[PDB]
């Protein structure tokens, strides 16, 4: 990655990121979480970093390949939006980035390094980490095994349970923070058993999650 | 992070701090001893690395969604307090933080820093971090399993070990730090099995917990 | 932790040194050799790291509630020799600390930080520790399982074993280092078994345990 | 490897860097994920850093014979490329590199460091690492266990399983970015299972990847 | 510990560095490896360090005891050597160290600092380890099981087995190197069994190990 | 070990090294991967850390022993070549090395550093660890199980499985780098078995190894 000794200088992707990345893959697949993880172990990130990153993972290659397919569709977005004089580049100087310079594929470590620590910065490891985590939450949505619609409380699960499930299968279908919000005073209540429906339905509306579930324990 | 190096500067979340924080929620959920762990993960913490430490929790999502809540109640009580003014902002100038600035969902990594850098600090970090731990301490009451009333020493458990549940109850449910001090001469005593009672009635009132435990031992 | 890079700066507690103390409690609870192991894992400590790694333990709640009754004698103690002055504080000065500001319950880290960097230091950090210690090594008595008197060699025990488990009750009953370093000549021998006792008896007094051990291998 | 404090200095290969090494190798043996892992690890690297990996791999030594057979060829065409002057050297002045001096052979940490931090830099170490993952897809290649020609969808096989295969081997069998972009509607289709392809024939041609897991999930 | 950064300044002795001599102790107790390896985790120790590693062993209090009794001798001896003028000691100058302040229970750890950096150095943390290191082969020759003279070849012992049961002996025996070079050609072959003796007498005298361990392969 | 920070300066060997160097001995014993291992955790070493290494080593005490036979032979050559001056040295003058001051029998560890540190270095480090290699390869090839010869292709052994253990053995025998490129025409064929060895004949000669594992695949 880029970071400050000081000064912005290029800094060997560490074994413990490396490593910490492919664990978290092997365990987690594509559950949501992994995204958060991703951005945070790519924090400072060269293309090149981001590349090693989803290199080194060994299975789920139906999904590298989506995820290539994601990053060509935002790289020719790229240059419709800045495109580069095709000429050839003034002696010493910076050349500007096209999309597969983003994407790490058409660019050098140096040239990342010169866009990334220019004055103002050319930041085209945030820009690839954009594409990247728009390419994997397609992948998180795709993976989700489940629709809202079929978490229902059992007759004898515990409400913080079936709550548990209910905003785990929200998040993995990418359901918006509105939607999160909203779901409360609607789904949640449709979906849970007959038993905390009646207490449910009894609180009236404006019920905060805290109070519903203090009402269903 | 914001550390010293020196001078203040950002630092690249260590995946040795994600890892930890994670595997602390997998192994201790809503345990009342994740809170002060997750306070000293989250040391020098901007709002970023906030969202990032819980957006990185996998399970839980219940408690994710209460813990939203009680962020945008803090979020709007900041907003009541200190309303910032609407008009586009001074080119170059530091912007006053909002509700949502502080939560990380309106500001950039850049912002937070120019706020936490900023002399003297403006400490969103900090002000953020409180509202989460007053959300996670509803969560652990919530999730407390037991009242302190059905903490009862069995006829043949050692007093230590009923000592140790009544305290640990005690914690989960929140108890102040007074009624932690005075339970001991009140609840804990007719909370004990007969025969240690009569013991503890003979030493009369006064008895430090050292006194009751080795009386009892 | 307060240290030098160079000048002396706060450093953010390490996940490291978070884990190795819950894990040596979780391991070990209040063997005698916790005690030192949290003298080390606690250097350079401000009261808030104390209160930090205090906090972090889950289990003995019973423990942890003595250690408080210990701090708030030490507290009030400290409070009856260097009593402050109760008028508000001279701008941008330094405040004398109190009991609970030495136990972190009343001061901030920033007021931490001026104490222990202070020419010369106000050493909060240590005075605190020193409190803390003082309680822990209660809580290893009150928990030490066996009377020095119940060491008994079993016949067919090595000595050497027999002297392990002696030394290691008389550590945890908190025996003074003369009493560790007289036994040998009394009461070590009395609980040797009779073998044993008669080859020690024929040694003579001025026997170290070195010779002890030599002569019942 | 060579890094920046700051200004370009040799470190010492870490235990970490050393251990992930040889720990993926024993955990992937020539799985292609394998390929980018050994990039990363070895950022910064001098040719002795990179004869270090690959020495302490125990197994696999078929592989290490061939990877000495590429790294051969390679470093005879550097030869023809960039013949030396056979002269003895100016003294205290760089010599040229040979083939065998940039795979480390018959050059010495000094004379390699020389090279690396020379303004403008030699940079054997990049130029060898070149070499040492040429020869390496030829093995991951040799050590491709299956023919893409024999990934076919099982009947009860979930589209996502047989396209993890599908991209899997051809990533082991070395395909090019292009013919992984092109057999999704060629060879992914035709050894799809008859419902699911039944289904992706009638999606029509310009079917994303997305869309054909859509399709037939 | 003591190190440069730079100037000689106080270090945190690390958990991993506690960690390591904890488990070292745990798995090996006072086989002879564990010496070497209390040097090597002691490298810039103050003598408080040295009393932190030895105080954090839990087991093995027999010899913990002996060991104060050697440090003691130690001790009573450098006080014979190096007797302190018992006058008051002038203002803010060094105090000479006695054989308690280097065993560091009647020294603080900014007079051990004092002496430790002083020009030129008191080395109080290199007097103490010899101390104790003296103390822990007296352990280790005490914990050997074995006689050497009881170190004879199985028939159907692999030599090389026998010569490593043989040198392992030796060494918990804390035979002097010399006597390790000589018993090669005397007691080594004497305690091989018949077949191979007979090899290695007609190899007649000035045999290298390696000689003898080719010739009864 | 002695490391720029900057300057050339003693440090600490690590826990980490400590620890690495002892695992892959437990797990490895003398398979020759282990060599390039220890050269690799050794680097930077003063003798003292090359002795700390091997001192380290509990079992292999044989293999230890020889090792000391091989560094004194070496040490003997040394101080033929450079005999030293027996009068007594120059006040605040280097003294220069005899063969045991470079084993680190009778060098301190500041004498040590002074050689090394020196402009230019006395490599005392670098002539130990080259003596400690020496040595180290007589182990491999002694401790070597298998000949060459006994290397032969089972008639169900996959010829990748069949090469590997050749090339293993070739390497554990210290067959020269020459003999490793020419085996392949010669004892690889012999060694093959029938259905594969017909193969390898009709390939011609001057057949890479990938072409004959291509071949018998
Ligand atoms: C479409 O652009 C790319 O292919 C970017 C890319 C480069 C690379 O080296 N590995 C990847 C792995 C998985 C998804 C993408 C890439
Ligand atoms: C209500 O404000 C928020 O939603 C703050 C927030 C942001 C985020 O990215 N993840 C969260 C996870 C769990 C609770 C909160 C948040
Ligand atoms: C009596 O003073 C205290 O309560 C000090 C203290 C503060 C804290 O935050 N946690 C503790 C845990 C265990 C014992 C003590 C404390
Ligand atoms: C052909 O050139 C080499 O042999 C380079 C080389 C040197 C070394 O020390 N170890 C290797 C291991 C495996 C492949 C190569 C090498
Ligand atoms: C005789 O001098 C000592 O007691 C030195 C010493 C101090 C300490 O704190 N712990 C020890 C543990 C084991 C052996 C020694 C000591
Ligand atoms: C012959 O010279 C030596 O003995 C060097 C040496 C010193 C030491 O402290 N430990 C060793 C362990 C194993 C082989 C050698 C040595």
């Amino acid at each position: 990655p880029i970071v400050q000794n000081g000064q912005m200088v290029h800094q060997c992707i560490s074994p413990r990121t490396l490593n910490a990345w492919v664990k978290v893959v092997e365990e987690k697949a594509f559950s949501p979480e992994v995204i958060p993880m991703f951005s945070a172990l790519s924090c400072g990130a060269t293309p090149q970093d981001l590349n090693t990153m989803l290199n080194t993972v060994g299975g789920h290659q139906a999904a590298m390949q989506m995820l290539k397919e994601t990053i060509n569709e935002e790289a020719a977005e790229w240059d419709r939006l800045h495109p580069v004089h095709a000429g050839p580049i003034a002696p010493g100087q910076m050349r500007e980035p096209r999309g597969s310079d983003i994407a790490g594929t058409t660019s050098t470590l140096q040239e990342q390094i010169g866009w990334m620590t220019h004055n103002p910065p050319i930041p085209v490891g945030e820009i690839y980490k954009r594409w990247i985590i728009l390419g994997l939450n397609k992948i998180v949505r795709m993976y989700s095994p489940t629709s809202i619609l079929d978490i229902r409380q059992g007759p004898k699960e515990p409400f913080r349970d079936y709550v548990d499930r209910f905003y785990k299968t929200l998040r993995a279908e990418q359901a918006s923070q509105e939607v999160k919000n909203a779901a409360t005073e609607t789904l949640l209540v449709q979906n849970a058993n007959p038993d905390c429906k009646t207490i449910l339905k009894a609180l009236g509306p404006g019920a905060t999650l805290e109070e519903m579930m203090t009402a269903c324990q």
